[PDB]
DNA sequence: ACACAAAATATCCAGATTGGGGACACGGTGATAAACATGGA
């Protein structure tokens, strides 16, 4: 009955992007329509999870919160014809309750990592060319829940490139031993 | 009170040796709290 009226207005709620609630100033609410409120229902889907951690004195991995990347699609028709091999060709190696992959120390490592496995595929899956082609930006959250609130620490989105594939390698064989080389 | 003259050549260290032995801390702990947002009749 409401997508009858898709040019119609309703609120938003907590459950997709929050903010058009109090709106920290003044009791006034946000403006929207209805046939773009129901499209947000399946962006989680297609949304990247990354689990980070924070190190104790005694070394252990405390994991807290998650980090989600967005990617901003470009081309639709593109797009949709490479992560079905992305997503059935991720790492299988496992490290106690998690894969060796989820585990990240700075939000952007998530985001970069993302970049790398898309052209890889790219290799693999023709008629694909550069990552700027299918991606223009990337988006990554930090979020964590706690008792009835859920407290946001990073919202970041900054210009995915291609330079930095020599930096995946470079921290393969270099963070591998020690612990506090992910300074650099 | 006048004048004249006020040094010259050789030489200025040679050997042997510059540390040895033992030890470089012991235990106990490495924050604790309070600060909500959406739904159905």
């Amino acid at each position: 009955k409401s997508l009858q009226n898709a040019e119609k207005t309703t609120g938003q709620s907590g459950a997709f992007y929050l903010g058009a609630m109090a709106v920290n100033a003044e009791n006034v609410s946000t403006d929207d329509l209805i046939k773009w409120q129901f499209l947000l229902h399946f962006w989680a889907f297609v949304a990247q999870v990354y689990c980070p951690y924070i190190l104790d004195k005694d070394g252990k991995r405390n994991f807290n919160g998650y980090v989600i990347v967005i990617p901003d699609i470009a081309n639709l028709e593109d797009f949709c014809d490479i992560l079905p091999d992305v997503l059935s060709n991720r790492n299988s190696k496992a490290f106690g309750f998690r894969p060796q992959e989820s585990v990240i120390d700075v939000p952007e490592q998530g985001a970069l990592e993302l970049l790398n496995l898309i052209k890889q595929r790219i290799a693999k899956k023709a008629g694909s060319g550069l990552l700027s082609d299918l991606i223009v930006g990337v988006e990554v959250i930090h979020a964590e829940k706690q008792g009835n609130s859920i407290k946001l620490h990073s919202v970041s989105y900054l210009q995915p490139n291609e330079e930095s594939v020599d930096d995946y390698n470079a921290i393969k064989n270099s963070y591998y031993c020690p612990w506090f080389r992910r300074q650099l």
